[PDB]
């Protein structure tokens, strides 16, 4: 069993993948719980940011290989899905930061690719090696990965299943930052608390949803430009648009109301 | 109020955001002037490249925070895209010589250019969400197409500052240089295009590159447009002159089309 | 009258195609393009071929089109339309269509010393072989616009830093590195796993599939693979601590 732990404090929810005996291996039940937690936390107005992390020393070692030799495609309803976490982090209004504190392999990595922002441990092993086991990348990696690193880096990681370093993840655009493992979660939390304190709630929600809706649906430039205008009318019609500059000029923290 | 200055010499037009008392702050009226200049310079056959830059020591500090209260105290034609046409809609190449600080819309408008050279000493940020508004001037569309979704999400959702070096490392900028060298490097690049790149070749290439991004053209549609553009170009004078001039090691004498 | 020749060698699951034209630094012609497209199709269809490596007769990869004093896509099918992985071992100079055809490969390994450029606009023509589409999907729109609108030379190091290339190495090491990568795929990656992964990655780019459509195909491809012997063999080999033996190989 890998459990999902949850703690909410001062506007930041931390979800921890907790399976010490298996380096937090992914399971079907863990995927069900993670999707349910994403939805509930997204809906909770008190939650400004979600941080996803693993019980040290790993983030998520992915599918249990020794336990996956006879996972036949049995006919059933509901059927199997290659997207075992729904909703995906990129479907939420709430920003999601993956504090990848150690090894992230297979679906451990492809689920981390759903987050807006990734901070990776320098000491971690990272790979998407599904094709070396006779299956294929999952959880939308065929779509998320080229949108980070371009098609060549994506093809190399998906077609060879090769391991890559935290440093190469930053160099190629997969990850935002790399740090020693013991510093990763703290950096993610500092970033999360800065969003919770200093970024307006509706500003974050509309910006995240336009960024990702445009990717998900293939919006044209004209369609994105029109939605920025419509989102601006929504934001400028709320007092938070006056509070941001007022608080800055006063030298005080903003008192966000949201809408 | 920041003015727009314009100088055209030897096929290169330089537009300067000139507001020395405010780090070249942006206003809607400046945006209107910039869009109008883009359109006129695009239509001017003598202009091969447009370079956009700021009066030192800044590129453009964006919307003044100090001016926000007056704005929200007071338009049916409001747009989050206050510069139209965008640089990426033109036939004419646009280089942003980002000679210093570029903040907010100062940065998002710079993202419209084909090429960015950034000052190593500059402060760069898109901090709109920290002020209760959101990224503007198509940043939700231009930025992931430069740096990928993760760097884009970090810059847009946190509003954090970033260095010129990080801009180059991630794909936002083409080059970084000390501030006082940025404009000169942009001008050398602009004059190389004006001298050595055929006018219709630049126009068709820029428009296919950007039209395909703007409208999500399929690979098949892009391939068909390349074929059409080639048939247009191969039957023109400049397709003969380019190789002829190269074989002589002389500057080409372009006619355009 | 000699031409750039297309040579082919298949050994241990890896096909090497060589652009062999040392008299012209392996220049490209429409006829070479026809031969390359035909070889890509045949090798894709050959079950014995796990990976195709494209390379040039030293010291060049491909000097591009001849200059003098119909389709802009002269290689069909393109490498990215195949089921079979394609690695371009860009062992030297790749200019013009020499570079834009290299951009069709899944993976590029570039010689550190080589000159690279897409200089068509400097010759009164324009980028070709889908460079307007492949290039921004590697390096972003700014690096793409710079390379296409200036036509200027760029380095292998810059190619790796921007995402155009996967690795850069001294010229004399490039083919060896591509072959080691190819043989690792042939040995350690299941055939249908590579085919479906390649086709979904590229089809989604070619036709602008929505995220929902990509997710649905991942599920359908997983159902296909879970119904295949290689999905049993991968875990079984791992548990045994032995190399996998893929079906029909
Ligand atoms: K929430
Ligand atoms: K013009
Ligand atoms: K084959
Ligand atoms: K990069």
């Amino acid at each position: 069993v890998t459990e999902l732990h949850e703690e909410i404090r001062d506007g930041v929810a931390v979800l921890t993948l907790h399976g010490p005996s298996t380096r937090n291996s992914f399971t079907v039940e863990l995927g069900r719980q993670l999707g349910a937690a994403y939805q509930r936390l997204d809906d909770d107005p008190a939650v400004r940011v979600i941080v996803l992390t693993g019980a040290p020393p790993a983030f998520c070692s992915g599918a249990q290989i020794s336990a996956a030799a006879e996972t036949f495609a049995a006919p059933r309803n509901p059927d199997f899905s290659a997207s075992p976490v729904q909703p995906a982090a990129f479907e939420l209004r709430t920003p999601v930061i993956a504090a990848v504190n150690g090894h992230a392999i297979g679906i451990g990595m492809t689920l981390a690719l759903h987050a807006d922002i990734r901070i990776l441990a320098e000491e971690g092993r990272y790979a998407i090696p599904q094709v070396r086991f006779g299956v294929a990348p999952d959880a939308l990696a065929h779509w998320t990965l080229p949108r980070l690193v371009g098609t060549a880096v994506a093809a190399e990681l998906l077609l060879t299943g090769a391991s890559f370093s935290a440093q190469r993840a930053v160099e190629t655009g997969l990850a935002n930052r790399c740090l020693p493992a013991g510093k990763v979660l703290g950096a993610a939390l500092r970033m999360a608390h800065d969003i919770a304190t200093n970024v307006a709630p509706e500003s974050a929600a509309l910006t995240k949803r336009l960024l990702w809706d445009a990717q998900m649906t293939g919006m044209s430039a004209a369609e994105v430009a029109a939605r920025e205008t419509a989102d601006h009318l929504r934001l400028m019609g709320s007092q938070d648009a006056a509070e941001g500059p007022r608080a800055f000029i006063d030298g005080r923290p903003p008192r966000w109301a949201g809408q």
